[PDB]
């Protein structure tokens, strides 16, 4: 029969022309709008970002849940997902539909659906709407508005930041936008509220393409990046956003990547030392230095498999101040139960100036607090002279070891985190050899 559209942790996604074609969009608007019917209709708000016929695809989308009964609001170019989440909380709506597939190669498009209160629906409502995609659909059309909220994202956002701490940067910020629907926002929300903060763009222009790697902020496609600020010198940095702009990748002066595990919990630390409490939220795979900081300063730290469902679900329990993930997204609680790069990246900027200490020399106080020094790489029974300490199954098989921590997860992906980066490549190269055959 038809092709069935199964939905993948939230959402679907395909390859353009392929599974993801205008004839699967418009069944997907099908089950979406019914869906939202059935809950009383309302404004639904749909975004896009810069990949190739996002803007079709929502355009398409947009007229066909308009004719369905719903209102609809069209945002104006290409946005970062936050922004479209902010939107749908912004204007009251029953819910949001952004045209992405975030830091996934170019060749792929989806459909990430966000609830009421601004961030991913929970897996119960994604399965209510993949239950009702109909075997055939028509491009049904209809009448929506289109509107730019840029302004009021960049004022929401001002009421998160300390703008007097933030105009101390004596350094230059780096945007690399990669191609991506984060080009212009960091340079704008400055703008916005009379910061003189220099931000140097790379890669500003959109391209469906990402000016040739994948919009994933890591060192492999961050070549352009780890070059320019080669020659650089502290405070200086730059922050890469992704695809859909909910993640950031960072590179220091002398090419130095900086990796999430080091931003969740360095930003852990500068928001603990604000005077935030509460818990901190991370997934299966996140460093265990953010659990050792907890430990060590006085704050809970909850373990949920991956999925940023379950960070939204904690944040919603009010009692959370920041959580986050091993791929760079971390969401801020009294903003939006969302991942926001672009909040992520105006945070840093934020600590460096108010601590008065560049990102390198704030994780070397989380290793100095924590005790721990902390290595990462990720490829896709003891090992190495490591004597095990206990497994752990939560989201897949972690091997624990006394400084040392191996995870294998067939979605096969190993992560491991340990003291040096000679261990770590020590631990994947003897863990590999486990998959083997």
């Amino acid at each position: 029969m038809s092709a069935p559209i199964r939905f993948g942790t939230e959402g679907f996604r395909g390859v353009i022309a392929r599974e993801f074609t205008f004839a699967t969009l418009h069944r997907l608007a099908e089950a979406y709008g019914r869906h939202l019917l059935e809950r009383g209709g309302g404004l639904v708000v749909v975004g896009h970002d810069t990949r190739f016929l996002a803007d079709a695809f929502a355009r398409a989308l947009s007229g066909h849940l308009a004719g369905m009964g719903l209102k609809v609001v069209l945002l104006k170019g290409p946005v970062p997902t936050p922004l479209l989440s902010f939107a749908v909380r912004h204007l009251k709506a029953a819910g949001g539909a952004m045209l992405t597939a975030s830091h996934n190669p170019p060749q792929y498009l989806g459909v990430k659906f966000k609830d009421a209160t601004g961030g991913p629906i929970a897996q119960e409502e994604a399965k209510a709407i993949e239950a009702l995609v109909p075997e055939e659909a028509r491009a049904l059309e209809g009448a929506y508005e289109t509107l730019d909220l840029r302004e009021a994202y960049f004022e929401a956002l001002k009421a998160h930041l300390d703008l007097k701490a933030l105009s101390g940067f004596s350094g230059v910020l780096y945007h690399d936008s990669m191609g991506g629907a984060g080009a212009g926002f960091l340079k704008g929300f400055l703008r916005h509220v009379g910061l003189e903060i220099p931000v140097r763009p790379i890669r500003e222009e959109p391209h469906p393409l990402f000016h040739g790697v994948n919009p994933e902020p890591i060192p492999k496609n961050l070549g352009v990046t780890l070059a320019v600020l080669g020659p650089e010198t502290p405070p200086s940095f730059a922050v890469a956003t992704d695809g859909d702009a909910d993640r950031v990748g960072v590179v220091l002066p002398g090419g130095v990547f900086f990796n999430p595990h080091q931003v969740l919990t360095t930003l852990a630390l500068y928001r603990f030392r604000k005077g935030h409490r509460g818990r901190a939220v991370k997934n299966f795979a996140v460093t265990w230095l953010l659990d050792r900081l907890g430990e060590r300063l006085g704050f809970g730290v909850t373990t949920t498999p991956v999925g940023f469902k379950w960070i939204k679900e904690e944040f919603l329990k009010g009692d959370c101040f920041i959580g986050g993930e091993e791929s760079g997204g971390v969401g801020y609680p009294e903003h939006l139960p969302e991942r926001d790069g672009i909040l992520t990246s105006l945070l840093l900027l934020e600590s460096v100036a108010a601590t008065g200490k560049d990102l390198a020399e704030q994780f070397k106080e989380v290793e100095a607090l924590t005790g721990l020094t902390h290595a990462y790489d990720r490829l896709d029974r003891p090992l190495a002279g490591l004597t095990p300490k206990g497994v752990d199954t939560l989201d897949g098989v972690k091997w624990l070891y006394e400084e040392a921590w191996v995870l294998f997860r067939a979605s096969v992906r190993i992560y491991v985190e340990a003291q040096s980066p000679e261990l770590v490549r020590a631990l994947l190269e003897e863990a590999r050899k486990l998959v083997e055959g």
